[PDB]
């Protein structure tokens, strides 16, 4: 398992549980030098679970897929929480089976559910420490709106970080200040499959892309990524999804 706290967190406490969650997921391979994620894994050992602790000390534990690092549902004292989706459901066969009552959240668990359930894009949402702290006071108390902007938050907090090491230093930066995540963290996010997809063509295609992928940088504009010398590639990602799973 692997464990963060809110309370004394800074920038470097951070850095070690996001580098402890990248440390949780397994691999066999390394494909450029990236942790290639596993196509699957049967039964329980698929699932990841973090604890997370809210400023007050009181505590969520989240069950993370460990071969797309995608977040299934969490546990809240006795109450489980599960997303609307067949992973999920899936899931909840193998997690938080100790928990009186299992509720599954009214939706699925993609950004695009997420935010018609949250009334607002991820873009309007300010992320951050102090915001995962929020998110994990909100699904301490089941309330399915107010829970699809802490998931956003805590989606974005957790695993968008781990597979992407700008976007653990957008949170890093966010450690005592809130605030929206820049586009390029946008375009990261949206990206990753993507990426994870052309970056393992690319072995067999001499380190070059198949199909470019479009980004958006830190100054704000388009960028097309061809290659395995892009920066995104050399510097930024940190994990990538199986082509057997894309
Ligand atoms: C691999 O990717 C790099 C970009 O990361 C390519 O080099 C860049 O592209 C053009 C020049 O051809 C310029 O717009 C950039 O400023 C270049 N940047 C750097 C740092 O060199 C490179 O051409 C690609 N290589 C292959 C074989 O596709
Ligand atoms: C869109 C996806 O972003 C990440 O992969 C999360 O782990 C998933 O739960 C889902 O929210």
């Amino acid at each position: 398992d692997v464990s963060f706290r809110l309370s004394g967190a800074d920038p470097s406490s951070y850095g070690m549980f996001i580098k402890d969650l990248r440390n949780a997921l397994p691999h066999t391979e390394k494909v450029y030098n990236i942790p290639l994620l596993l196509p699957s894994v049967s039964g329980a050992g698929r699932y990841l679970l973090m604890h997370l602790f809210n400023y007050d000390g009181n505590t969520i534990t989240v069950a993370v897929d460990v071969t797309n690092v995608y977040i299934m549902g969490y546990l809240a004292l006795t109450t489980s929480y599960f997303f609307n989706e067949p992973a999920a459901d899936l899931a909840s066969q193998y997690v938080f089976r100790s928990a009186r009552r299992k509720i599954t959240l009214p939706y699925s668990g993609n950004y695009e559910r997420l935010q018609i359930a949250a009334g607002k894009p991820r873009e309007k949402i300010p992320i951050g420490l102090p915001a995962l702290d929020t998110a994990i006071s909100t699904l301490l108390h089941y309330d399915s709106t107010a829970a699809a902007g802490a998931l956003l938050v805590l989606i974005q907090t957790t695993a968008e970080a781990a597979r992407f090491k700008y976007i653990e230093q957008q949170i890093q930066e966010r450690a005592y200040r809130d605030e929206v995540p820049s586009s390029a963290t946008i375009s990261l996010e949206n990206s990753w499959s993507g990426l994870s997809k052309q970056i393992q063509l690319a072995q067999g295609n001499n380190g070059v892309f198949r199909t470019p992928t479009v980004l958006v940088d830190s100054k704000g504009n388009r960028v097309q990524i061809t290659n395995v010398t892009s920066n995104v590639v050399t510097s930024n990602i940190q994990l990538l999804l199986n082509t057997k799973n894309i």
